[PDB]
């Protein structure tokens, strides 16, 4: 009983996407909001402004601003005085903002771990190398 | 530079589905029509009636009948006297009907071959075994 790669990949992709989507709906955030909060989670130590976020997210002014205004309304982010330079304000995560990205991250992380656990360190390595080769041919 | 399985599987699944869909549109048939013509291609030697097709396709009467009526209108299938029993008529593929399923089959076959070619016989075997194990955990 042998199945095509198409079938197997499609089944796996559908099972994982449904799992991810089912959980994102629970968090009431998008992948755009997730990646935004994520970039903050990762780089807010650098002292981020709206311009920095815009340059990073490849998004326009008011769109970034609407995205930011929505996130601040949900008390997920806040603005604060820069310690190095009091004259300016930076954007940072709230406590609830941090818990959200971590939950957001865990969803994709636990899904990865569940799969990684099934194979050895070399089997995982070989697998990804092979998935990479196949995808590359598909272009 | 390591990507998640989710990403890799999704990319591969999207690349293949777009390729398949792009080609099915060209053939102007569905997967339902394809599998129907396919079942005929495979088992018309047995002498198929509308009831046999219905039992095989898990579809209702007029739905099967509409599916059949559409296929005959497109000159993809025809009805003929059974050789063993002249009193009855069977459903069979036309020449254009045969060429269609073969084209339908080649699309999924060439896509499979392109991928199978990238790995050795044991690498392919190991891969599918592993994809199977991972999907099973995903349930």
């Amino acid at each position: 009983m042998e199945f095509t790669y198409s079938y197997l990949f499609r089944m796996i992709s559908h099972e994982m996407k449904q799992k991810a989507d089912q959980k994102l709906e629970q968090l009431d955030i998008t992948n755009e909001q997730g990646h935004t909060l994520g970039y903050l989670y990762a780089h807010q130590q650098d002292g981020l402004t709206q311009n920095d976020i815009a340059k990073a997210l490849q998004r326009t002014g008011p769109t970034v601003s609407n995205l930011l205004r929505n996130l601040e309304r949900k008390k997920l982010i806040y603005r604060y005085v820069d310690a190095q330079d009091t004259r300016r304000k930076n954007i940072g995560l709230t406590t609830s903002g941090i818990k959200l990205v971590e939950a957001f991250t865990s969803i994709f992380d636990e899904m990865e771990q569940t799969l990684v656990s099934q194979l050895s360190e070399e089997e995982n390595e070989q697998m990804k190398a092979n998935l990479t080769k196949m995808l590359s041919s598909l272009q």
